[PDB]
């Protein structure tokens, strides 16, 4: 898929732009927004075509809110605002956002330039609330120094885990994406030993090998984020997390972003993480990282997105 | 589609070679031509395999006259010679050619070497009448200075536009391709201002953005080459244009090469360009660009190409 | 096909690792091997995910004997051990192997690391019996100096040639791989003129152009390995050969590895090469190449592999 | 020069980190700072070595201020705080900074990681005041869409323009660097025509050709920034400007950073720019860009830097 | 040596452009040419700065006649027009050229753009008389199939070979370039066996290994082009040859371009090639290659060029 | 230093080949050896020229015994056989070799092909006694998992450390090189914890940071291999180590290869490693690493190498 919007299954990139906007209530504002997103291939190609490789992509997400202002008579089975969470020790907020632009490419400039054009073409119809500049950190690691994205599904597995299928035929090819902008306590995480961090995560640090069944804490991030139903079948998400940061504000982030054909799966994950399972037995990763955003979007197929207004 | 002939859908490349030949009148000549072209996979792999990336591609096209010499009793539905056009100041001549080899690669040497092996296999059975060595010019710009190919369709839309379908099943997967070798008047074009040049084209020069509707001349290249039928269905073509030129002979060129499932679309675009819409409202790009060739070829699918003889 | 096990159709790579292993006798050995190979995408992702490009792949093969030790319930239609061949001048031995890991990547480190992890996780449950580190040699050449892999099928022809289909649907998506480690007699090869070598292979050397029909000897490698059935349809295999060797031992090698949906095609190529067509008209490439191994494996699809 | 600090003459990079810090008054603070900078090759190599190419570099700059707290008995001929400017229309501030880290590399991660380690190793001894993440924007352009850095000197020319020579023998191999973090008025600049912008700058936009003597405004950025002494000899700086920005804050920047063997040259340039020459005839670029920082640093040779404390 | 004019010592590149021009008669022509060439680093930076890598280079050469039209005050010690050679079978013509632009870059677009700019800025003051777009061919080969440039001197030997020194200090840092556009007779070359071609060149074809002393013919290109003085010291030139051609015209070419601090070395190679050593023992490469141009230029250092 | 033999200063590469040979006893053997090695530029270019980047390099080294057979009456000042060491549990054996070819390239095939041509030119006049195919392992790490070569000197410092100077003018520009082929006990090493492994080495594992003084064991690899003379002058060596190994034979290796103007420095480092400082305080890396070879070679400059015979 070269320079098509709503390409959910694109592999990891060296650079990322995550843009979250809220729209004006204005019916002008709402129509401008609809011109821009419904013709998103326009700027995508306009920018992306300028690089031989065509690495640029752009997934547009529409919040449950704004989706209702533009398509009253039609709705995907699982679209809703982000379910906030209140656990024993840690809390997942549910912040504002109508529009998500998930931009990826082999270079920063291509990313930013597409962002410049999307923002410029929306003028006053929308306002940027969250902006993360994602980046690859060494051999695909988060700023906690672990290889990040290892166990994502691929090929058919990824398509099945992430894209709306027969189960909701009106919106085939779409997805539900949840973002959370985590900031990290670097000095705290650094007081742990490698082995403790490995215990927290679920896998060895340098070698990125998953720990044995008998060495794996019942509250390792891995165990918490593994989902098996009654019949014995696993359910996966597709994560496109990037690192970001600012040195003189001491921010060191993991930008979480997970796509799934049904947000139930992501949501259960988030519950097992914040509330724990057994309850109270929560995800130790949360000790070292706090969510500062939390938002859910529907990712329309190319067709659905092209008809809006 | 790695090292397969008739890969119409290949993304743009850094180098290309376009060869147009005329076949000898003889029965020998016809048979040699058929062997070489029906067996084009041989040279394709012989050269292309030597590069790890396998970037080399080769699309063979056959003119209407030569087709009738070779397969009298089976003809793709829309194969006819190039339709010349004559406006009051600018014309599209119809120039000879029985064979097109449209060759693309990441490097010159690959395109050249394949050309050599093809020309050599053809020996005296065919004669080159046009030869153009295409090259990528900065960030996918043409010699007029504009990003070039921005609006080409990709993925499914590309297949939908370029490749014969249910309409003409005996040749599904083939295409119709048109070439025109345009030379530019750089002087005249340079005496325009950027803002005028943009008005000629239909997009901003540097940033490659489409001009919005109320700033968009009715005889802009973009506008004139937009094809919406009465039912409001858009009809696209697939363009693999490349810069080319010679400093000593002051040639600065654009090699037009457009693929379509039905050449009616390409031909309509052309008639809107040369004869204007409404009539006399011609494409100002033609004030600065003069076509020296105009030839139409049928691009058979692999199975059809392999059967020839 | 990013970071998936059993990706038979991957394009060529700069580096590869061919690992052949024998499994231990015990039921415990059986289970450790089965546990490792069934979860192969674990290590495959553990190392592969670390390279932006995602070039790393890993095809697992299972030999007939070991397949029987895990699944006498159903067998791929053509799975059997490798058939030795004993020709008038040269022979192709049949040699042990229970498991094959055919690993490809853009970098040696990735192949090596994935191997390290696989070999480690198998521990005493298995023994490496052959190991060769392949590498690309100039413009896709082999150590004999010829461009090597030119006429592989690609795209659909590749899938039609290599992947088991309707003809054996319980194992749809798998394949049959045959491997042979060849060592060359370099001085003997260099006593030939370029023209003689071209007549041996059946293509020109520098340019890699097929010799035409009447300059083509009947015993050219290319002729002997052309398989056309009674209806005129050609049957192709998919070869992922790499160069290897060792300067100190004077080993200059071609690692042959050929995938096919029906290994009789590959086997018939072998018979025509070793015994000749007509008999005695054997492949003169064999006058400069001696095969030190010979092993056949079934390549389960992801589904069947995951269930093992 | 692979992985050596104070490598002033390294060619352009795809990524940049500009860090400006101020030090604590604390004599601990001052000694920590001196350990970190005097052993700067330590973290440079620690990070840089991890990339085969070794693209990472780091120039340390020491403000005139702090330089005096650490080397009382020795001073470079032209070290002083940044001379602020007050012109007819526009003003160049002179902001705080003791330490400059000019970091460059082929990737973001390498940049940031070196920054992480420099900041972490300074702990509370210093505080980040300015942090710019530089990036390459297309074919070496600033966010004003012009090719940026064209006329820099190279080879010997660059060494002579930038490195302290015979004229101040104690500090041979060092440099004076001035930074200014400009923000741009994008909507204003976009109301000009290409030709007007060309007039402002001095060179053609797309083609990056310098205008003819007779077409060149006496107040084009180029003319203002050309320096010729009494004898007829030119004097050049070496600029390593990068683009940066933030979309939802509408910041679009040129991070200016010029090295010279004598800041007189940079300073005269800045005067001709802000005050004009003839006076009042100032640099039109200033209409569309405002300096939000202004700081001057001495760049010690490797030897001088290694002995500090 | 990033984006500087007169960088003779640049390594090989994927693409090059060779432009030969004649200047107009008028004094106005003289001044426009001089203005353009003296400011050559303007366009060189205007296009070159646009590529991150900075691969673009541009060497300017000035012919003897035009040099005289601008500087009869001082002449490089060896500057004279190219000497035609008329041998027993083959001849090297002397053909017009007042200016040479030898442009190299990693990409065609850069070479082309710099040429566009140069040719434009010269307008009617000059005329392009020869233009060839060179390209790398496989693993540094020429269209005859041999690796081409193997024995160029490098590093210091390169500077010692190519750059004018103490022997003519008013022009320290310059050089002398000779260019000849050769066209090959491909069918004739292909009637030779590989062994015959190797004996012509003096190296093996695929492997690019020098033939040893007793398999080396006396009229091998390599032998004829070895220049050893009476004290035993070898004298080398620096060649930046590229392939070119046109499929429709059947032109398959080698663009010869040789730099030396003293062009008698290059000239003596030419005489030994065209007339033979001993006489009549000429270079059999010339039985397959015909030179269509022949021109000598002085390559001013940056300083002398800037002052023109 | 493009395609020149004896380029000791080459930056690290992705592939290498180390060959150690013993010369035949004969006069023929000696003369063949001298021809091949004095003419090594031939094979170097023959192979290396075929790659555009020209990454291929080849450094020839000559052992003390063979040197004395070849140039009896002229000997670099410090050429002697490798000095064996025997600690109580760990030893450095002294193993045969008259010739070293240290070959580096960006690709395996280049290193291999050069090796072939060299081994073939030598024929029966020499026999390979050690052959190692080095490869870059992730981000310049060795098989123990640590970034490896971090502290090598670069630029002038490298030249200063590695290359014979005024001390021994007849051989200025040469060097002395020592090789040791170490095999690791991966099991034993893996039973350590990261923090212990770091203590063994002297730097953090993942982030490659030097441990500060008060956390830095006196028998850390780093500490023991730091060489300060009485005058406080540091003495460095240049290391081109590479990973290597064989999965079937459970070999996981580090090929040590250190260059020095004076081997006294390398030999002292070694004696501090094997015999400890103070005595018995040995380098714990040796608990996990066992050397199978130990050979010293003189690396002549080009002019000297070319004269041999
Ligand atoms: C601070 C934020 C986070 C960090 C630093 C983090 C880091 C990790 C790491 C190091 C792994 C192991 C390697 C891999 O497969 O990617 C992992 C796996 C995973 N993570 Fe998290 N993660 C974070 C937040 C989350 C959140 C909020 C979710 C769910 C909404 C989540 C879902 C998963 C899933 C589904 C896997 C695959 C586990 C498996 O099946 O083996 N991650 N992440
Ligand atoms: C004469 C030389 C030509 C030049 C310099 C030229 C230039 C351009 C440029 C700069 C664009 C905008 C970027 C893009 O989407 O490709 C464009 C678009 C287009 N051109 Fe042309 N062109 C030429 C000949 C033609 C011809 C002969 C045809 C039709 C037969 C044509 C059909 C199109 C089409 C279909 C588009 C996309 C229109 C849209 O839907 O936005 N081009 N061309
Ligand atoms: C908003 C800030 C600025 C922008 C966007 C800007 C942009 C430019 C552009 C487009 C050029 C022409 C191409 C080139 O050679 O780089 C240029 C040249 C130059 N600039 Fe500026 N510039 C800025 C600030 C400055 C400042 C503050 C100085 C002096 C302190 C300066 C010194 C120069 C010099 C010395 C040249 C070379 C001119 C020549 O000799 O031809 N720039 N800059
Ligand atoms: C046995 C296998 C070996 C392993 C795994 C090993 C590992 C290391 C590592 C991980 C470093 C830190 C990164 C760096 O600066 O290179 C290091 C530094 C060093 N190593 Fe070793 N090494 C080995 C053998 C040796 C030997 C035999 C010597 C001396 C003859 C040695 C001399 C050094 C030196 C001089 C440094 C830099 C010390 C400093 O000044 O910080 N290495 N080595
Ligand atoms: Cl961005
Ligand atoms: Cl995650
Ligand atoms: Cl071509
Ligand atoms: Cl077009
Ligand atoms: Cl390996
Ligand atoms: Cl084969
Ligand atoms: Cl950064
Ligand atoms: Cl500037
Ligand atoms: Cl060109
Ligand atoms: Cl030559
Ligand atoms: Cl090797
Ligand atoms: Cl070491």
């Amino acid at each position: 898929a070269r320079l098509a919007p709503q390409a959910v299954l694109t592999p990891p990139s060296a650079a990322s732009l995550f843009l979250v906007l809220v729209a004006g209530d204005s019916d002008d504002d709402r129509a401008t927004v609809c011109d821009v997103i419904s013709g998103i291939d326009g700027p995508l190609k306009a920018v992306g075509f300028r690089e031989l490789a065509g690495s640029l992509s752009c997934v547009v997400g529409v919040g449950a809110q704004f989706w209702d202002r533009v398509s009253a008579s039609s709705k995907p089975a699982h679209l809703h605002p982000f379910v906030p969470l209140s656990g024993p020790v840690h809390s997942a907020p549910s912040t504002p956002g109508d529009l998500l632009f998930h931009i990826k490419a082999a270079r920063k400039d291509l990313c930013f330039e597409l962002g410049r054009q999307i923002v410029s073409a929306l003028g006053s119809a929308a306002t940027v609330v969250d902006e993360v500049h994602g980046f690859r950190y060494f051999d695909s690691r988060d700023l906690l120094g672990f290889v990040a994205g290892t166990e994502n599904p691929t090929d058919d597995d990824a398509a099945d885990s992430a894209l709306i299928g027969d189960e909701d035929p009106d919106f085939r090819g779409g997805s539900y994406v949840i973002v959370q902008k985590y900031l990290h306590d670097m000095s705290a995480w650094n007081t742990l030993s490698t082995e403790e961090q490995e215990r927290v995560i679920g896998r060895t640090k340098l070698e990125n090998v998953e720990l044995d069944d008998d060495a794996q804490p019942s509250n390792s991030h891995v165990t918490l984020n593994t989902i098996v139903d009654d019949d014995g079948v696993e359910h996966d998400i597709l994560r496109d997390n990037m690192a970001f940061g600012s040195l003189g504000e001491a921010e060191y982030g993991t930008y979480f972003i997970g796509y799934a054909k049904d947000p139930a799966v992501t949501e259960l994950m988030l519950r097992r993480m914040f509330l724990g399972e057994p309850p109270g037995n929560y995800d130790r990763v949360l000790d070292f990282s706090t969510a500062a955003t939390g938002t859910l979007f529907f990712v329309p197929s190319r067709d659905v997105l092209e008809s809006l207004g």
